[PDB]
């Protein structure tokens, strides 16, 4: 099954903290990376002296259950981000979000697929787009068409 997930780090220097996640990435058990798009950025929240949050799409084979993905998504957020030496929601952290899997929908207390309101995440969806340019929804919603009718903010690549 192709899940794909999305990347957002703004801590330290996020270009080598979306390289050392890239790499726990692959390191998932019965998963591969199909591919990963550009390096997008955005700006900081709150105080703007802060550094860009790095976006970016990954494309992952995997034949892990969604709860099992889930469940590496977060151990990772956990070893890579900086929740031991400060916040669980901290300003600069890293974060990984199952987007989509497969042609799934899953609606539980714990994992919504579609990603809930990424439809209207220009981050998400831009660098989602340039890996998967024919990508549809389970609801049959069309990727570019969704980019054709929504307004989103400037992305700009990294």
């Amino acid at each position: 099954t192709v899940a794909y997930i999305a990347i957002g780090s703004n801590l330290a220097s996020p270009l080598e903290q979306v390289n050392a996640a890239l790499k726990a990435l692959g390191d998932i058990p019965e998963s591969h990376i199909l591919t990963v798009s550009s390096f997008y950025r955005t700006p900081p929240l709150g105080p703007q002296d802060q550094p860009d949050y790095l976006n970016a799409a990954v494309a992952l084979e995997t034949s892990l259950a969604p709860e099992e993905l889930l469940n590496h998504t977060q151990r990772i957020e956990l070893q890579q981000g900086r929740v031991r030496k400060a916040e669980r929601w901290g300003p600069r952290t890293l974060d990984l979000d199952i987007m989509l899997f497969g042609n799934e929908v899953i609606n539980t207390e714990r994992l919504t697929v579609p990603a809930y309101d990424m439809k209207n995440r220009g981050f998400m969806l831009w660098p989602l787009f340039e890996i998967a340019p024919e990508l549809v929804f389970p609801d049959g919603e069309m990727l570019r068409q969704i980019l054709h009718t929504r307004a989103f903010d400037k992305l700009n690549k990294w």
